[PDB]
């Protein structure tokens, strides 16, 4: 169900090798966020403060 929120879930998208790549992680933001980084977001590189 497109979430009240302007970015829907079904605007998420898909691809040939990266949808299996994705489906797995965003499955937990795009949940109920979006097909994005929201709820858990991965682990970043070293960042030098």
């Amino acid at each position: 169900m497109k979430n009240n929120k302007d970015m829907s879930l079904e605007e998420k998208n898909k691809q040939l090798e990266q949808q299996v790549t994705y489906l797995q992680a965003k499955v937990a933001y795009l949940e109920k966020l979006d097909a994005l980084i929201q709820s858990k977001k991965s682990p970043t590189k070293k960042k030098r403060k």
